[PDB]
């Protein structure tokens, strides 16, 4: 069923599945000064929304729920910063890690290590704007991240992992596939498909550089969703 | 300008040796010495390849050590996984450094990352990774690594990184040349694509939690420093 999907249909499941945007949860009637309780605070509540969207990535529901947990373990950082890294696309110097929590770099100083990694996410955001990301090839991108991130460290070589991967694979083919198709339907001829293409894929170890950082930054200070709560939350 | 096959032959002529570990074979068998004391000498001769790297030399001093910097474990971690591909359950290091998981458990904190790098190894063999498409993706960890982080918008900078992405759209060009010279329909082209650009990402993974391990065994100094890779890269040309 998965692997039957037309690019339409793809690009259709995957707009359908967006989560929502959240707020952040602060009182703005009261004055402001927290910063991490309150960024912690959003990722918690997106997470939720997160797995939802997930078992909605056509063919992510097809596999174990071991093999579920372990690409969204190994994943949600990633996801959450492309998705700020989207949304914060049309505001130059600011991150928007919410409607109501618009920050720029000089906010993120007042958690010492946070502005390298607020630096990072701008210069995405810029890279974003610089090639004039649409929304379709976004769902697509982070929907590879979901995929991708994970399927090289199963460390199992069972028969079923090897199924596992192989449908992955598969999956991130069909995505592929459905990238080209848009830059296609966009009049790109086919040397630019391929160097767009490229030049999206290779934004994405940027954005697992970014997570990387931002999991030491989180470790150097049970904010990292562990692998019991994702299980119980994808049951 | 270079056409295709000219930036083939250009990457394939620009491949660096490959090392021998340094320890006496006639004395009984220092894992993190062998491994540091390798990747030191490696350094010097990734700076002589990142010179004739096509495009690379034409940017400022200051933005070829910022992409050395940011690049330079990815670019040793790909290189022992090619040199890896053929011996299954195996990291040759070296010619004379070939070992398992299990040795890799005399460090702590070792073995998680070397079971990373035997499993990009096994991905590499998997999808029969040519040695002209291995080189096209050490020079894209090159050019991209470090080129989202120079923090900087003046307007050298700014041609600095569009430089970088016609190199690298350039590159691109060259593996779908490849992959179309070996038959592969328009679609296989495009995924293989894919993939390959996609095992980027984890050898970025895998170069960070190698940073982190080198950090946390308090080997950071032996980090090549910004300092030593401009002395190494700042070239006279008086030889
Ligand atoms: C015991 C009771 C309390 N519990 C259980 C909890 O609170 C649950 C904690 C477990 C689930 C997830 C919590 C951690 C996620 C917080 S990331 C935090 C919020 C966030 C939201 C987004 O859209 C995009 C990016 C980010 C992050 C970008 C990288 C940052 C800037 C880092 O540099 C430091 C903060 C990071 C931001
Ligand atoms: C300070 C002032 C100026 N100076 C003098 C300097 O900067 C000196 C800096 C000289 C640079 C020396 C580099 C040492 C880096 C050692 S990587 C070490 C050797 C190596 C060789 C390869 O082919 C491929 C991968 C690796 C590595 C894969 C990840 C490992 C397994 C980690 O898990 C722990 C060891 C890592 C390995």
């Amino acid at each position: 069923l998965a692997l039957s999907l037309t690019a339409d249909q793809m690009v259709s499941a995957l707009l359908d599945a967006e989560p929502p945007i959240l707020y952040s949860e602060y009182d703005p009637t009261r004055p402001f000064s927290s910063m991490m309780g309150l960024l912690t605070n959003l990722a918690d509540r997106e997470l939720v929304h997160m797995i939802n969207w997930a078992k909605r990535v056509p063919g992510f529901v097809d596999l174990t729920l071991h093999d579920q947990v372990h690409l969204l373990e190994s994943a949600w950082l990633e996801i959450l910063m492309i998705g700020l890294v989207w949304r914060s696309m049309e505001h130059p110097g600011k991150l928007l890690f919410a409607p109501n929590l618009l920050l720029d770099r000089n906010q993120g100083k007042s958690v010492e290590g946070m502005v390298e990694i607020f630096d990072m996410l701008l210069a995405t955001s810029s890279r974003f704007r610089m090639m004039n990301l649409q929304g379709e090839e976004f769902v697509c991108l982070k929907s590879i991240i979901l995929l991708n991130s994970g399927v090289y460290t199963f460390l199992s070589s069972t028969l079923k992992s090897l199924e596992e991967k192989d449908h992955i694979h598969r999956v991130l083919d069909k995505i592929t596939d459905t990238l080209i198709h848009l830059m296609a339907k966009a009049g790109l001829t086919l040397q630019q498909q391929h160097q767009r293409l490229a030049q999206l894929l290779l934004i994405l170890s940027h954005i697992r550089h970014m997570s990387n950082k931002g999991m030491e930054h989180l470790y150097s200070m049970n904010v990292v969703p562990s692998y019991d709560l994702l299980l119980e939350m994808l049951d």
